[PDB]
């Protein structure tokens, strides 16, 4: 019975990794448009 | 003994669990500074 309930766990735990994974490269799309959303308007300040 | 594999298991697994959650705050505040840095320019650009 200690085998069957901490199977469950590694199985919510690994699922847990998976799914964190899903937003690593969302987040990275973020730092993708953040950083180019402050290019151009960094590149029509020194414009004007 | 299996059991104690899966003792092995579920901390070393929770070890890169550690690592994943410490990189999605390092993304939030790079989101999070991002949006007031380009906030912040908005301003002086209307002033400029």
């Amino acid at each position: 019975s200690i085998v069957s309930k901490t199977q469950k766990q590694i199985k919510e735990l690994q699922s847990r990794i998976e799914e964190l994974e899903e937003e690593v490269e969302a987040e990275r799309q973020a730092r993708g448009k953040a950083e180019k959303q402050r290019a151009d308007l960094a590149r029509e300040l020194e414009e004007l």
